[PDB]
């Protein structure tokens, strides 16, 4: 009782790309920045390039990836721009200048206001509510997976761990999990729903009014699952009002389903930044802010061929 994915998956020549720089080889993959000439368009795309950390079946998963990024059309969700199936297979994808939120909070955490703070938090309850309605399961929401776009506008991105489901509940079967960002539901029965990304959301937002601490710091991952049967959550950060606590605290229910849906989480959130300073307490509530030739340089979100 699906519809049919319609969705294009667009190969693109390797000549399409140039002036590729490398952008960092952390635990996403070799993941390169570069611009992507669509062959006789005059345009200037600024992507990045992701392969895989080779051709041992590994690309069998970055495919999966992209059947994912194919398929999502939001402006608070990356959207993948084409694969390069060459020696090695690549995600081409919007470059997002900025980079991770998670070191965007801590870089800037001394100039982030809480209009910032709190738009942010209603962009990824968009962009995870209309993950929501495409029926899709995230599995890996944290600050380390969204992207800024600019100061004002960021971007789920990582749909590694993403899973499709039907016309409820997701039971994987093993491998490396983000243990402190999971469902208590998650970490015992290996079930996640759109609920369980709720409590991710709710781990995320933690991140943030903490500037980039490490949730459950210091403490083993083991651990974790006991500790917040006992009742426990992550402590209320400084600037955060209890009106922004009482929304993370909900996040963290142990009935799933009295979790907040991410349609009231956009709701909310958005009423709390047409007042942020009644919200967030920040000292001293500041602003927040590529080579020559870029004439014809079109940002991959104005570029639409359909
Ligand atoms: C927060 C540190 C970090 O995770 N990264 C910097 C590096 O940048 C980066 N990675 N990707 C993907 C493709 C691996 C998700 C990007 N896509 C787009 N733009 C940037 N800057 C990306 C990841």
């Amino acid at each position: 009782g699906e519809a049919p994915n319609q969705a294009l998956l667009r190969i693109l020549k390797e000549t399409e790309f140039k002036k590729i720089k490398v952008l960092g080889s952390g635990a996403f993959g070799t993941v390169y920045k570069g611009l992507w000439i669509p062959e006789g368009e005059k345009v200037k795309i600024p992507v990045a390039i992701k392969e895989l950390r080779t051709s041992p079946k590994a690309n069998k998963e970055i495919l999966d990836e992209a059947y994912v990024m194919a398929s999502v059309d939001n402006p608070h969700v990356c959207r993948l721009l084409g694969i390069c199936l060459t020696s090695t297979v690549q995600l081409i994808t919007q470059l997002m200048p900025f980079g991770c939120l998670l070191d965007y909070v801590r870089e800037h955490k001394d100039n982030i206001g809480s209009q910032y703070l709190l738009n942010w938090c209603v962009q990824i309850a968009k962009g995870m509510n209309y993950l929501e309605d495409r029926r899709l399961v995230h599995r890996d929401l944290a600050a380390r997976n969204v992207l800024v776009k600019t100061p004002q506008h960021v971007k789920i991105t990582d749909f590694g761990l993403a899973k499709l489901l039907g016309a409820k509940e997701y039971h994987a079967e093993g491998g490396k999990v983000p243990i402190k960002w999971m469902a208590l539901e998650s970490i015992l029965h290996r079930i996640y729903t759109h609920q369980s990304d709720v409590w991710s959301y709710g781990v995320t937002v933690w991140e943030l009014m903490t500037f980039g601490s490490k949730p459950y710091d210091g403490i083993p991952a083991s651990e974790i699952s006991s500790i917040l049967e006992k009742g426990e959550r992550l402590p209320q950060p400084p600037i955060c009002t209890i009106d922004v606590y009482m929304i993370m605290v909900k996040c963290w229910m142990i009935d799933a389903d009295s979790r907040p849906k991410f349609r009231e989480l956009i709701i909310e959130f958005s009423k709390m930044a047409r007042d942020p300073q009644r919200y967030l307490v920040i000292q001293g509530d500041m602003h927040l802010p590529d080579e020559e030739d870029m004439d014809d340089v079109v940002d991959a979100d104005e570029y639409l061929i359909p």
